[PDB]
């Protein structure tokens, strides 16, 4: 199996480091990193790399991508060592502030200077955030690009669409963290653990080696129809921003309790099929989480909108 | 027993909240109180206020008191809501940042206004946190004593002597919001819970009352003569930066496993007695933590000082 690293760069990888360990994400390493030092021994994570000790004494980057990014280049060395012998390598961070913006282009270029596949999952900002915020994230997400081979964005807005109309901010928030955790699930446990309808490590390279951006789409569903229901929920995703039959690759993923049947991993991954274009490059596995009961969860991660 | 909350307020609020929280501290109702959601978000507490969600939109106060003392002032209705009903409130923070600067004494005063016994502990930064850090820390600290009827100021810099000489700045860090648990667990276990040698709530409000300063000092120690290496180790600490017999009020905890005795406790507040002014006013209390083996704690927090 291959050797995968999850590195949470600032306040929105860490949160979301966080919750894949809370939900037990097996077979790979976590990494939180951070300049600022009381964020970061809040991190379940068992490595904890501190980055511009010397330039932000411990305090975070005040929302300075510049300063995030002279942050990561002040602890090159230390990233490149903690990196090293990775074959794949999840660069999850908030867009919009200073050390996720700017430390985590520079992390992600390390890792794909090193030739680990390197895949960045990060949120745009909620427009309430504002002008400063969406401006800087949109910096970020256009260094991101530059430096992963597949950067797959989470619109924050779009949770608004999902969440109750009353939501609290704070929920908001803590389920942009949630969307995080899904994406890079999603991919890592089709080929970080062992299962019987896995993904090969090749096929999943190639799908994330095309062009433009990558965008997510998550279906939840229980009961009669579970299968169809949460698929056909996936593909609709307000996350899932453009129409996925405009993708060039397909990646899906349906997990289950033990009663997930061949039946409906198969129907699951006839829907996303025929949703997308004709000549789409569509990759599926299934997992079976063995804490769920009557629930599935069926992701799809789709590459290469133009 | 008398009704207690523990509010930690901003980032090292936040962590020394989350420290208690590990450690099963008993008898307090734990309130998580921020302006940044992120943070706010991988609190331990049951009960997480946002504050300032208007204002900063869950970003943070980014280091300015001022927005910090907005943002309280934005929910001060809330703050009021969630406090009312307490006999005490201990206000934890960091100072030097925006949110516990700003935000702790607005807080605090809330708490002293509806007449609960408001203890304040917070930390003044590490020296190389930078001379901002340390000025708006001052300014803090000022308000805070004007906000709360006792300010226990833990200095980080004293930290320092303590660690070893090697420590990683992170893990000094560490130790501060581990200091800043075992300042308020000193006290509440005294209070909040059963125990034989309780102290009683009239009496720690009394040496609470003191005008001046206030400071914390704890000793550990195992094996043959424990419980008088652990109150000298105490009374020594680098944390208690002044002569404990310049204090108005002394208050001791003693804390060990089953094995506990009398004879130990009575060994432990004899040294801190005699070490204390003749004239001082001294109470102490005994807990038994069965978790604990052969090593006891010996905390001393001292009121009071010129
Ligand atoms: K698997
Ligand atoms: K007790």
């Amino acid at each position: 199996l291959a050797s995968i690293k999850v590195i949470g760069v600032g306040g929105g990888g860490n949160n979301a480091v966080n919750r894949m360990i809370e939900n037990e994400v097996q077979g790979v390493e976590y990494i939180a990193v951070n300049t600022d030092a009381q964020a970061l021994n809040l991190s379940k994570a068992e490595v904890k790399m501190q980055i511009g000790a010397k330039l932000t004494r411990g305090l975070g980057a005040g929302a300075n991508p510049e300063v995030g990014k002279k942050a990561a280049e002040e602890s090159k060395e230390q990233i490149e060592e903690a990196l090293k012998g990775a074959d794949m390598v999840f660069v999850t961070a908030g867009m919009g502030g200073g050390t996720g913006t700017g430390a985590a282009p520079v992390i992600a270029q390390i890792a794909k200077d090193l030739g680990a596949l390197t895949v960045g999952v990060v949120t745009r900002p909620f427009t309430f955030e504002g002008r400063k915020r969406q401006l800087q994230a949109a910096g970020g997400i256009s260094a991101m690009k530059e430096a992963v081979d597949t950067l797959i964005v989470i619109p924050n807005d779009r949770i608004l669409e999902i969440v109750d109309k009353n939501t609290p901010m704070l929920e908001a928030f803590r389920e942009a963290d949630n969307v995080l955790r899904q994406g890079v699930q999603g991919i890592s446990d089709l080929i970080a653990t062992p299962g019987l309808i896995n993904l090969d490590f090749a096929d999943v390279k190639t799908i994330m080696s095309n062009k433009g951006s990558a965008l997510m789409g998550i279906g939840i569903a229980t009961g009669e129809n579970r299968a169809a229901e949460a698929a056909k929920k996936a593909i609709s995703s307000p996350l899932l921003e453009a129409a996925i039959d405009g993708a060039q690759g397909v990646l899906m993923n349906i997990t289950g309790g033990t009663n997930l049947s061949l039946y409906e991993v198969q129907e699951a991954a006839d829907i996303v099929a025929s949703a997308s274009d004709q000549d789409v490059n569509m990759i599926f596995g299934s997992v079976i989480n063995e804490n769920l009961k009557d629930e599935i969860v069926v992701t799809v991660i789709a590459t290469g909108f133009i």
